[PDB]
C-alpha cells in the first residue's frame, strides 16, 4: 500500500481463481498494473519483457515451482532485486527457512484478506526501504 500504486505486479499461481483472487484484492488496495504467470517458466518469460516491480508467487506450481522460480530471479543480473512474496497453503518451519535463504522478500499463507496482504506488502516495502 506503499504510494507508487502503477508499480507493475505479475502474480504467479497454476490455479486461475487464485491469480484472480490475488487480482482482485490488489485492485482493492489500488494497484491495477497486474499480469499474470501459470508456472515459472510462464513468469520467467513475463519477466524477460521488463518493467516488472513486484512478485507475488505460489510455492506449489508444476514444472517450475515458487522457490525455482524465485532462484532464477534472484540470480539474474537485472531482474536481482525484484521483490518476491511466496504464497502457500501451509506454513512450514523447512519451506520458510529455504524460502529466506533463497531470497524470498516475504511469505503468506492462502486464504488471506486484502488488510493481510496490504500488511505483507507495507513490510516488504519498509524491510527494503521502498
Ligand atoms: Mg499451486
Amino acid at each position: 500500500g506503499m504510494a507508487d500504486k502503477e508499480l507493475k505486479f505479475l502474480v504467479v499461481d497454476d490455479f486461475s481463481t487464485m491469480r484472480r483472487i490475488v487480482r482482485n484484492l490488489l485492485k482493492e488496495l489500488g494497484f491495477n498494473n497486474v499480469e499474470e504467470a501459470e508456472d515459472g517458466v510462464d513468469a520467467l518469460n513475463k519477466l524477460q519483457a521488463g518493467g516488472y516491480g513486484f512478485v507475488i508467487s505460489d510455492w506449489n506450481m508444476p514444472n517450475m515451482d515458487g522457490l525455482e522460480l524465485l532462484k532464477t530471479i534472484r540470480a539474474d543480473g537485472a531482474m536481482s532485486a525484484l521483490p518476491v512474496l511466496m504464497v502457500t497453503a501451509e506454513a512450514k518451519k523447512e519451506n520458510i527457512i529455504a524460502a529466506a535463504q533463497a531470497g524470498a522478500s516475504g511469505y503468506v499463507v492462502k486464504p488471506f484478506t486484502a488488510a493481510t496482504l496490504e500488511e505483507k506488502l507495507n513490510k516488504i516495502f519498509e524491510k527494503l526501504g521502498m
